[PDB]
RNA sequence: AGCGAAUUCGCUU
RNA sequence: AGCGAAUUCGCUU
């Protein structure tokens, strides 16, 4: 049975106006990164008019366009794709035919990003992963490029249901020795040692300002829980204590649009 | 919001 | 005890 491949085109057609950017966020147009999402089906999708999803960066115009048709894929590849589909929905969005990542081939043309899919699996299988065994002899090294397009997860808590953040900002003028915002501790270093028995090997590293990855399911329409949402983004994280998720933030922002997009496609 | 914990209250004739 | 409902409190830096 032959396959159809669609590109979910995303373009930030109306960026958020400054007078609505209350949380003072940087705006990330999807068209600035080549990697994106696509749909693999066994039957065609009828022509569907361009429509808006309303995201944190503003209004993004969605278009479904055919990339490829009449090809076959091996059992193995179909299996892999099926796994990543499920991964995207269960593990990234946490929800309850195939969505898959596209990218440009070395030459403008979008195709199935197999290498990325294999990288995710490798990461998940704990294959090809750098050390997190930091000591005085082999200390944590902060690399600014690894915290550009990053989603991060504090390792040291919530083993069951890890919370996820975009790096909102890198505070180059803070370090683990900076003063802690709560009186009961003098520094970040003291906090994590006291609260979690975590040692730090790099005391000059920047700290991170975060912004929680959303959960807002329906983006087809525009715009206790008050105390939390407040405090939530006031958190400041230490790089050495946080994992970088194998999914880049650029793609994560596109992924949270999927449920609205698939909802619209089912009509 | 979520996960915990306590307190008060409502239902059976 | 079970099922509801409200009130107070605790956790993330």
């Amino acid at each position: 049975q032959p396959c159809y491949l669609y590109v979910i085109g995303m373009v930030l057609t109306t960026p958020l106006p400054d007078e609505l950017n209350f949380r003072r966020r940087k705006l990330y147009p999807p068209e600035d990164t080549t990697r994106c999402f696509g749909i693999l089906t066994a039957k065609p999708i009828p022509q569907i008019p361009h429509f808006p999803v309303y995201t944190r960066s503003g209004e993004v115009t969605i278009s479904i366009e055919l990339a490829a048709s009449g090809f076959m894929l091996s059992l193995q590849m179909l299996e892999l794709i099926t796994r990543l589909h499920q991964y995207i929905f269960s593990h990234i969005l946490r929800l309850e035919y195939c969505v898959l990542p596209l990218n440009v081939v070395n030459d403008s043309t979008l195709d199935i990003d197999f290498k990325f899919m294999e990288d995710i699996e490798k990461s998940e299988a704990r294959i090809g992963i750098p050390s997190t065994k930091y000591t005085k002899e082999t200390p944590f090294v902060f690399k600014l490029e690894d915290y550009q397009d990053a989603v991060i997860i504090p390792r040291y808590r919530n083993f069951d249901q890890p919370h996820r953040f975009y790096v909102a900002d890198v505070y180059t003028d803070l370090t683990p020795l900076s003063k802690f915002p709560s009186p009961e501790y003098e520094t970040f270093a003291e906090y994590y040692k006291t609260k979690y028995n975590l040692d730090l090997t790099n005391l000059n590293q920047p700290l991170l300002d975060v912004d929680h990855t959303s959960s807002r399911l329906n983006l087809l329409t525009p715009r206790r829980k008050a105390k939390w949402e407040s405090l939530q983004n006031k958190q400041i994280l230490v790089p050495e204590l946080c994992a970088i998720h194998p999914i880049p933030a650029s793609l994560w922002r596109k992924a949270v649009c999927l449920p609205s997009i698939l909802y619209r496609l089912h009509c």
